[PDB]
Parts: C-alpha cells; structure tokens; sequence
C-alpha cells in the first residue's frame, strides 16, 4: 500500500514517526524525486472541533526559522483527499537518536551539547516571537541536521500539540510526553489529581530542562526504583517535593529514600567551567513554584550569557588539571583571574601564565578578544608559587554491568548499548590521560626552561652587581693610601667586606642551583619520558579497535531485536557473539585498568615529587636574586658616598 | 548449493576470489562459528601432475608468518573429498581494495604506504629465507588486517603459483598477472616471444616494484593511450625499451611518442624526503637485464635501510615548505643539517632551529634518538639569514573529468570513483594549506619573540658598555688636571669622544628599531590573522560534507553496477543522483578555488614582504650589536690603559 498526491508520492512502509492523531512518512517528490517528511492525519484527528486542527496549519504558515524545519507545501491525497504536510527531511535523526549511540551515554561532548543549547532555545524563541506554544518537546521532537560547515543544527517539529498563545493566556487542555511534563501538569495528565489549576507558558521550560539534564548526564533527572513508568507515583512524589535548587533525585532502593542532588553527577561529560554556569539554570527552570520559576527572559538572559562567552583553555601544572575558562570578548584580564582563581584556587597575584615556551604577562584591562588562540593541544599554562595539592584527573569508576545467560533478545541489545557505552566512557576517560600527561611533560619543558632564564638574568645582574661593588673597594683603598702618606671609611669597609663575602658565597651557591638544573640534577624531566604513557603506546587506538569490534556486534544486535524472531542461524550466532562481545569489553578494561590508569597512576606520584622539587628550588633562586638587588639599592647609596668625593 | 567438511562449513554464494585452479569462500567453522577462508580446488586442477599439486600444501606447511596468512588445518570436503584449505580471514579486504577507494585514487598517505613496505617485504623475506617464490605478488594477493593497535598489517597468499627454488636455481614455466609481470616472462606469457630464456628469483622484485609504484601514485608505472589490455603490443615495447633508471612511462597519444620520467609525479601523496629515498630503488628493481637488476641483498638492505630512519618534521619559514626529515637514530646533528640543506637549500652554518618558542641549540656529535618529540603540528622551524625564494606548496591542480549524458552503469560508476578521488585530492590539499598558514603564525609570533630576545640582550651589553665608557672618560678628565695645576692622551681622548657620539646614535637608532618590533611597527605579526584562512573558518569540514554526499552515491553506484540490471525506481533515482553528484562535486571545486586557495594565495603574497621587512631588520640588529662589542673589544685595550696607570 501507498498513498500520493499532486506533487508527491511516499511509501506506507517508510515510517519516519508515529504519533497519536498522524503518523510521519519518509516521501519523495514526483518530479524532483526529493526527499521530504510527509505527515498524514488519520480519522481519528477529524473527530474534534474546526479550531483545533485549524491551529496547526495556520501555526506553519506564520513560522519559518532555521531552527524549525520547514514546511514547503499544503497539499491533498490522491483519493481520501486529506490535507498532508510536506516537512524538511532530516536525515541523521532526532535528538533520541543520538542520545542511543553508546559514546554519548554518559553525555553528550561538550561541542555537540552546546549546540543543542544555541538551536533548541533559537527555536523556542522564535515560537516565543510568533506566541506559540508547543506542550511536547522532547528528544523525538527535535530534529538532528548536518549543516554545509559540518556542525549538527536542531530544529524543532510536530506541532501537532501547538496552539497561539499570548503572552500572559493560560489554557486548561494537556499535551506532552510522561518523563518531560510539568509537575502541575503531571498531576492532571498522569496522576490525573485537579486542584483546580491553570497552566501558562512556564510549562515549555520544564520540558527543557528536563531533556537538557538528559543530553550532559546521559540519564532523566529524577529516577524512582522501578521507574517512570513502572511507578508513576514515585515519579511525582519526586517532583513535587523537590527541595529548590536540586536538579535531580534518585532513589536507590525499592520503596526507600530519595537521594537529591544539587549539582552535577561525576559521569557527566562537560568542563568544570561550563557546569557552574549550567547548574543554577537548571534549578530555577526545574521547580512546581510559579513564583520561584523563571521567566523567558530570565532563563534567555543566562542561556545568551552563556552562549556569548568565548573558551579560553587554560592547564594547571600545579594541580594537573585542564579548564575551560568561559569569559565574555569584553571581560579584561582582571575578571579573567578571577575566573581561574573559582576553579583553581590560586591567588591573581601569583598566577604567572605561560604559552609557547614563554611566560604570558597580561595587562589589566586587555580585552578577551585580543587573548591568543587557546585550543586543549596548545592551552596557556598556570603555575603557582603557594603549594597546592595536585588533584590530576577525577572521573567517575564505572564497571561492566552483568551478563545473564538469558536469551531474551531485547534484553541482550540492552546490554549491548549499555556495555558498549561503559567501554565508549573508558575510552573517553584514557584519551583524556594521554591528554593530561603530554601537557605535563611539554609544560615541565617550559618551565624548566623559563627558571633558566631567571638563572640567567640573575647572573647578568650578579656580574653587573659585582662589577661595581670591586670598583668601590678598590677606589677607597686609593684615597686611604694618600691621607696615612700626607670613622665612615673604617665602617663602610666593615659592611663593603662583609657584601663582597656574601657575594662570593652566592657565586657558588649559584653554582649548586646550575648543577641542580644542569641535566640529571634531580629538577630534570628525563623521568616523564618514562613513569607515564605515550601518544606511540597507541593505547587509545587499541581501545577503538576493540570498540569497533563491539559497535559492529551491537547495530546488528538491533536488527536482530527488529526482526523480533530470528531464523536458527542469526540465532545461535546471536548466542556465539554475545560471549565475544563480554570478552572483547572485558579484554578492553583489563587493558585500561592495568595498563592507561596505572601508568597514569605512576605518572601523578613522581609529578608531586617533582613539583616539591621545582618549588623548592625556586624559592632559593628567589632569595639569591633578592640578595643581588639588596646589595643593588646599597651600592646605590655607595656610589654616591666616595664618587662623590670629588666634586668640588 | 553448499560444501562442508568435518569441522568446517562454508556457502557457496560467499565467494572471496575467483582464480584458475581454485576459488576461495568465506566459511565458518562448524563448532565455534568463527570465520575462515576456505579454498576448494576445482577438477580442472586435478589434471595436473602430482608434484605441482603437492607443493602448494607442503608449502604452507612450512611456512608460518605475521605478514604470510596462517594457514590452520588441511581437511576434506564431505563429498568430493576434496583437500580444502582453511585460511585466515581478512575482512578488511586485499590491498586492491584499499586502492578502490577515492582518497587513495591518487596514492596511499605516507602513513598506510610504509606499513605496506614493512609488512610485504617481511612476508617476502620470510618466503625467501624458506627459498619459496610467489610468482603472482598482485595487490589481490597481498591481504590487510586491523592490527591490536589500529595500524593495518599486510599478509601474503595465494601460494598456487608457488613452489621450492633454491637460491640460484632458475624454471621456465610461467605465472602471474598481465600488469605485474616481468619483461622476460611477459616476453613469453603475453606476447608469446622465445628467445630461449630463463627467469630467477629476480622476477619477484619486478612484480614488487610495479605495485609499490600503484600504491604511491594510484595508477601503474607504464601506461599507453589504450591500456595494457586493449594494446599489449605497446606495453611490451616501453618495459623492454625502458632506459635504465626511469620509474615511469606513458604515451599520451594514440600511436605516439613514449614519455619517460625518472621520478614521481607531483600528484603522489609521500613527502619530498621520502621520495628521494625511494626513488633510486625503485630504478634499479625495475629494469630487464639482470646485470644491473639487484638483488635480494641490495634490495633488503636500501629498504631497511628506510624502515630503520625515524622522522624528524622541519618547517622552513623562509620557503614556506613542510618536511620530513628520514634520519637514523645513530646518525648525528652534523649528518641531519646535510638532510636539511639537501631540500631547502640552506647551508649548515645559516640554519638556526627554533622549537616551541624557543630557538634551539644542537651538539655536534649528539644522536638523532634524543632530538625532541617533533610531529606536524609542531614541527622545527628553520629560519634563515641568506634570502631564499618562497615557494609554498606544490601540488598538481586537478579538475573534474567531463560527465557524459549516457547510462552506463559501469560508465557512472567509475565515473563517480574518479570524481570522488578529484574532491578527495582537493579537500586533501586544503588541509595542507590550513596547516601551512596555522605553522606560519606560530612561527612568525615565535621568531618575532625571538628577536626582541637578541634586541634585549644587545642593550643590557650596550648599557654594560656605555658604563666603561662613561668611567673610561670620567677618570682621565681628572688625571689632566691635576697635571695643570702641578701626546697618547690627546689622541685617546679623540677616539673616547668619537666613540661616545656613535654609542649615542647607537642608542636612537636602537629605540628606532624598537618602534618596529612595537605594536604595528611594520614588521608585527597583526596581519597574519587577517589575510589567510583559519581553523575557525571550518573550511575542511565543508568540503568534508559534500564529500560525504559523494561518497555515499559512488558506494550505491557500486551496488547498481553490481545488480548489472536496476528495477525502474533505482534507475531512474541514478540518473537524477548523477546530476545531484556532480552538483555537489562542482560546488566543492568552486568553493576549493574561490575560497580555499585565494585566500592562501593572498597569504603568501604578503608573507613575501613579511620576510623581507624581517630580513632587513635583522641585518640591522645584528651590526649595532657587533658595534657594540667592537668597543667591547675595544675597551679591553682601554681599560688596562688608564687603571693600570696606578701600579705603583
Ligand atoms: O513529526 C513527528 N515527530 C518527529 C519525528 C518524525 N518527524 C520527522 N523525522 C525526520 N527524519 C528522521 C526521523 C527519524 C529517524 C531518522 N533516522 C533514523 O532512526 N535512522 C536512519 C539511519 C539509521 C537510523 C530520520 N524528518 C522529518 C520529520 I517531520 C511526528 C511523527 C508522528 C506524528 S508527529
Ligand atoms: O587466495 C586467493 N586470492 C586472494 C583473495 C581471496 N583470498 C582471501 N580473501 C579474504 N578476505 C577478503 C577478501 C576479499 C575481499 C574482502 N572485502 C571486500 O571486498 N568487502 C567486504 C566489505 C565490503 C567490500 C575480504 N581472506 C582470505 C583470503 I585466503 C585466491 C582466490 C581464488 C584462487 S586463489
């Protein structure tokens, strides 16, 4: 079977969704042959009121953005003659879609989630703009598109829960999915309770937020034991008695305690910088409490805040940690310490940044845009002189979930997605090591390299400072010579004796510091080209292949929980694979484990033994460099003592 | 239809070569289900006598090897009882179809190529260390697998055409393909000419040299105007009237000139350093007089002789060029400056190094296995004083080939290969580009920084200078007046004078200086980040997308010129594709040229003038800072004139 019409013609068989009142078919064009979204009402839709079914074609007509796909034409079917609407095809998907492949299970990366941001609240805006409302929006709801520059554009679709509303009119009727509603709307569409309530346009942000914690968790907000739909009273309890500011809560036992959380799960996949931003959004924007809840305008004012701030990639030797510093192109370099210093704890004044094999000087009130490029490869490094616990890395330690020798096909593509997405984290997690440990070792060489030129520079100033406190003790001897011949010359001796003592001293000590920086003196990086990994260990590149092994395994397991039955072939292959899937993941985190983390493990331990090392040596240095310039401000007084003897 | 055996079974319809004597079959084994290549032997086969059949199963007895497929068991057929050899399989398919694809149309990346090189060699060592010959080394016959770490490993097979041969023991018989086969033995097997000849191991290395030089360039070696097949008089003709150290020949026209070429085409994809290497060898291996043929020992040696050397990446701000550098670890820095002024020209004396920041120093006498960690992405700068002319990038500009109106399905479809291996070769040349500009802004903001290191340290000498001199003059004024009031001098005083005025207009003309390494003083770096193209344009991920349309209509082309017939909705869906193919081919070019290139083009233009303002500038510095230490030298004389005057 397959309907058309003037200009079209699609196969009933290509089903691209299926909802309550139509359905949404994969069509080409008659003469084009180009692909568009046919939506074809059933009979059921024609059995309410000529305002409802009115809205939704009247709704497209006043809506065209780039981020909501694009209605071109309003055409009839062939014989039934029905009103069929012909959408922009959008060929990579929904958001559910890639929300299932397993590398974003615990998350989505931090590019492909902003972008999500910039698109879903683009096309939220612009409903905002026209006055329509949606009351469904969810992962399903919001198409995926690969735009001409390769970057992922989300549109928004099936308003077929869409109406006008103004600003300030509420509405009674109810619309979308179970997990994304709104706690008052919760409590009449699934608990079905009435408290005589009205609902207005703060419904749409709940729907918002709730997707937006699944797309950088990887998992729904709020969590019952059984779940959402296993128990539907869990589900509200939740919602309706969250504490304000929590942004998700769990419980972990059957019929037990409610675990809130007003921050951000360890497993999640954005930077430190991005989640303070994010984490008071996600609280205002998620509660029952009109009065608490935010406005459009205050919920845009903070996502444009957010999406107006530029990246700077900034790595702490200290601590051994990567940030993402997310400032505004205005900002000077005085709020920019002040954002290092919210996530690293170092003081503005002994922040000395380096970049490229050289110290990074800032001048106060230099605008962000005028910084350098800054990616994760080539970030500007921050080393402090106040001694501070290095953290390194945190992530969340994630096991193989267990595999039960049961059949059951559903289930085995179940744990094929969840077991590729703990290997796909893995992998996430030794990429990210290799990362940190490079840095190390190309941040060590500068830096080594730097307290060489403060070696250096010293030494100038010691040969300069010792230049003329000679002269000055060899010129007085002259003028004391000629008085015995023919109190203050006697007590400038006493301290010009004493300095040129102290200096020889130096001289030597300086020595010592060049023999501890001379190669093997201890505060050599010879040891990070051993202890740790390396980009030719090629360890994340063994990860992938196993990956790729296990990602082949679980596509064709979803085609074989397609095909709901299998002939005995697929079947017993299915059973052989399944074992071959668990030992190519288990052979990946026996690999990861004793070999990416331990040697990482190794890697953190002699890192804090250098870093006593450096701070201990540059403190010395410190002193040494301060005793030429004492010496500096005396000779200063000096200079002027017996030079100017002469002059009358 | 279906063969099986005792402990193994395989389809007929999974066939993965077709040959003379037998084919081969994508089999499984019976109890653990894993995959296995097995080859049945045909009755044709059985007509032979019983030595030639013998050998083939006593040679992969044998012989067992990581770059020679391992063969598991030898078993019978459950009928015909047959001897089926159970295979190692490759699902990553043979060499022949790596070459299939449009990214490698015009040769292998530097990277895929000496795997190939490491691993066909190793399997041809090991044939020759147990004295058999292959007589058939197609890239049909040389496999690719995935190794544990990502890197393809390359085995040999199909050994029908092979036997026992001692090390000078010749044959006559004859085999292997028509393209890879020896002018001796084509002399007999194709053009059927007996000169009453005999062949020895030496026909092993041509078979060799010819498909090395199809991985390197995409095409073979020899081609005329109607082919190897449809003209095998002419092929003949250019492989026997060959002169000795040409790698190439083709005719451009129908029953014309030959046109020889002594080294490789620009379009090849390996490095000018890699090349150089290669191209004696492949001279000598390629050649029919077995006199100044090599031999296995001179072959082995110059090849290892490669796979032993490391890379060591170099960027030459001066031409604008890109290099590797293949060094071996025991060589010194006194051979690599060699390496380096055999490329870019620039003598050893002139080269001065420059590595993340910072210039760098080498030892004489110190190993290439302790240089630093160098790649692409941050490679050694070499800057020189002697000027050179920038060249840039060299690359063969290719266009699309014209698209006829016609159907043919195996027309299109090699038509869709070709014109996805134009678009590969362009967006491969893009990235080049990206990266050449990306090194120069590195490279210009790290030598500008360099050189206000040598201003620095000129005036902290030109303040340690202009003190001498101060005191120098100071201290005589009072010598001649006390000998007033009680012809060297005068004449001392003249040049003290003269040199104090130079040192003056040393000083202005330093700060002069200044005022060009000052923020917009002419030579800043400023106009770098305006003129070319930068990351943040995402030019390749453009050409990527459209790239990634094309690829997917050639693969669905392949499998329409696999139906041989298509229904009427695949047909006519091709020849709407053929135009929506070329359309986005078309944009591509345009977008390659108008964007991708102009705007490196302007780049290079105005790096030019860059280089000359620097150029200048450092001549400049350089004699203020030698007239610096000529008074430096100058004082020596000046300082033990007037101070030792006091020595008793
Ligand atoms: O409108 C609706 N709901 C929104 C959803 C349907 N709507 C559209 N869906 C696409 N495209 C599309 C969709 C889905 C899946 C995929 N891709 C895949 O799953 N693939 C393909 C590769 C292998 C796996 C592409 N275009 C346009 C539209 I409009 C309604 C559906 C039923 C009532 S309302
Ligand atoms: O031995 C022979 N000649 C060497 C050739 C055949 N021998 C083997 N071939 C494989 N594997 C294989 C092969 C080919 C193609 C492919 N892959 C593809 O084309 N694909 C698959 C994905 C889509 C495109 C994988 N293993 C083992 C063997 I042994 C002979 C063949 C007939 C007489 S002799």
């Amino acid at each position: 079977g397959s309907q058309s019409t003037s200009n079209h013609l699609w196969l009933l068989s290509d089903i691209l969704g299926q909802g309550a009142t139509a359905n949404v078919f994969r069509g080409r064009h008659k003469k084009t042959g180009d692909l568009f979204a046919i939506k074809v009402f059933n009979n059921i839709s024609f059995l309410r009121p000529v305002d409802v079914q009115m809205r939704e074609f009247e709704v497209l007509k006043k809506l065209n953005h780039k981020n909501i796909v694009k209605l071109f034409a309003i055409e009839e079917e062939t014989t039934t003659r029905h009103k069929v609407l012909i959408m922009e095809f959008c060929p990579c998907g929904s958001l559910y879609t890639v929300l299932e492949e397993p590398s974003n299970a615990y998350g989505l990366p931090e590019s492909e989630f902003l972008i999500v941001l910039r698109d879903v609240v683009g096309g939220m805006n612009h409903l905002r703009e026209n006055g329509i409302v949606h009351r469904n929006i969810k992962p399903g709801n919001i198409m995926r598109v690969i735009g001409e520059d390769g970057q992922s554009v989300y549109k928004l679709t099936d308003f077929g829960a869409a109406r006008e509303l103004e600003d300030d009119e509420q509405f009674v009727s109810l619309y979308g999915t179970e997990e994304y509603l709104h706690p008052d709307m919760y409590e009449r569409a699934v608990l079905r309770k009435d408290h005589q309530k009205k609902y207005g346009a703060t419904v749409d942000l709940w729907s918002i937020g709730v997707t937006f914690y699944h797309a950088a968790t990887g998992s729904l907000p709020f969590r019952p034991f059984e779940g959402p739909r296993r128990n539907k009273e869990v589900m509200y309890k939740i919602i309706t008695g969250k504490p304000s500011g929590a942004i998700s809560g769990v419980q972990k036992a059957e019929n037990g305690p409610i675990d809130w959380s007003g921050d951000m799960p360890v497993s999640c996949s954005l930077s430190r910088g991005l989640q303070v931003l994010l984490t008071p959004v996600l609280a205002n924007i998620l509660e029952a409490d009109q009065e608490k809840c935010w406005g459009f305008d205050q919920f845009f004012a903070e996502t444009s805040d957010i999406l107006h701030r530029m990246v700077i990639h900034v790595f702490s030797l200290q601590q051994m940690t990567a940030h993402k510093i997310y400032i505004h192109s205005y900002n000077t370099a005085t709020i920019f310490h002040e954002l290092v210093y919210k996530q690293t704890k170092i003081i503005s004044s002994n922040q000395e940044l380096i970049y490229e094999g050289r110290r990074l000087v800032l001048e106060p009130g230099r605008l962000a845009q005028h910084f350098p490029k800054t990616t994760e490869e080539n970030p500007i490094f921050v080393v402090s002189r106040e001694p501070l616990n290095t953290i390194g890395l945190i992530y969340e330690k994630i096991s193989l979930p267990k595999v039960h020798p049961r059949y059951d096909l559903d289930g085995d593509a179940s744990m094929a997605k969840a077991i590729t997405g703990v290997v796909c984290y893995a992998c996430r997690i030794a990429s990210t090591l290799l990362l940190y440990q490079e840095l190390m070792r190309k941040g060590i060489r500068w830096l080594i390299e730097l307290i060489k030129d403060d070696y250096n520079e010293t030494v100038h100033k010691k040969t300069e400072v010792v230049i003329t406190l000679d002269f000055c003790i060899r010129n007085i001897e002259k003028t004391v010579k000629v008085y015995e011949k023919l109190g203050e010359i006697s007590d400038i001796h006493t301290k010009l004796l004493r300095l040129s003592s102290s200096q020889g001293t130096i001289e030597t000590s300086l020595q010592d510091i060049d023999s501890r920086l001379s190669p093997g003196g201890s505060l050599a990086d010879a040891w990070a080209h051993q202890e740790g990994t390396h980009p030719k260990d090629r360890n994340v590149e063994k990860l992938q292949v196993l990956l790729n092994c296990m990602t082949e395994i679980y596509y064709q397991f979803k085609k074989d929980k397609a095909e709901r039955r299998l002939a005995y072939n697929e079947e017993q292959i299915h059973k052989f694979d399944k074992q071959k899937l668990y030992y190519h993941a288990t052979k990946a985190m026996t690999h990861f484990t004793d070999e990416c983390v331990k040697k990482y493990e190794a890697f953190l331990n002699k890192s804090e033994e250098w870093i006593r090392k450096m701070l201990h040596l540059r403190k010395q240095l410190l002193s040494l460099t301060n005793q030429c310039f004492d010496i500096e401000e005396e000779v200063s007084k000096y200079q002027e003592y017996t030079n100017e003897l002469q002059e009358t």
